[PDB]
C-alpha cells in the first residue's frame, strides 16, 4: 500500500506508534518518517492525511533544540517557516521535541510530545 509521488514511495500507517517506534517501523521497511521539502509535497502529505494526524521525520537535533528531518535532509528553516500551524511550534509543556502532520492546510505542523502515539508516514526512494 506505498503511494507513489515524485520518486518517492510512502506509507501511510494503520496502526499508531510513537515517533520513535514509527521510526524504527519506516527503518525496517528500508524507509524513514517523511521529510518535507516543497509545497508540493506538503500538498501531498496533508492532501492524502484527510485530517487526521500523522508523524511525519520532525525531531530535534543538537544543544539549541533545532529542528531536523531523521532522513538527514537539511533542515531549511526559512522554506519551513510557512508549514507550521500558526503558534507552532510552541513546545508545549517543554516537552514536544517531534512533529506530525495535523491540520489539512499549508500550515499542516504541530510540534507534540514525541511519546504520544499517532499514524505515521514513512518515505522510501524509488530506486531504479
Ligand atoms: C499532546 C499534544 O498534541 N499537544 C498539543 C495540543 O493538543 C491538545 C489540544 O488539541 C486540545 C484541544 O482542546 O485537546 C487535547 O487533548 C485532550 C482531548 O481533547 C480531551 O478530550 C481529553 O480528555 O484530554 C486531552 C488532553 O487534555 C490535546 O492534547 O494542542 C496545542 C495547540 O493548541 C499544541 O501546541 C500541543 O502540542
Ligand atoms: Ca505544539
Amino acid at each position: 500500500g506505498w503511494k507513489y509521488f515524485k520518486g518517492n514511495f510512502y506509507y501511510f500507517s494503520l496502526i499508531p506508534k510513537t515517533w520513535y517506534s514509527a521510526e524504527q517501523f519506516c527503518v525496517s521497511r528500508n524507509s524513514h518518517l517523511t521529510s518535507v521539502t516543497s509545497e508540493s509535497e506538503q500538498e501531498f502529505l496533508y492532501k492524502t492525511a484527510g485530517g487526521l494526524i500523522y508523524w511525519i521525520g520532525l525531531t530535534k537535533a543538537g544543544m539549541e533544540g533545532d529542528w531536523s528531518w531523521v532522513d538527514d535532509t537539511p533542515f531549511n528553516k526559512v522554506q519551513s517557516a510557512r508549514f507550521w500551524i500558526p503558534g507552532e511550534p510552541n513546545n508545549a509543556g517543554n516537552n514536544e521535541h517531534c512533529g506530525n502532520i495535523k491540520a489539512p492546510s499549508l500550515q499542516a505542523w504541530n510540534d507534540a510530545p514525541c511519546d504520544k502515539t499517532f499514524l505515521f508516514i514513512c518515505k522510501r526512494p524509488y530506486v531504479p
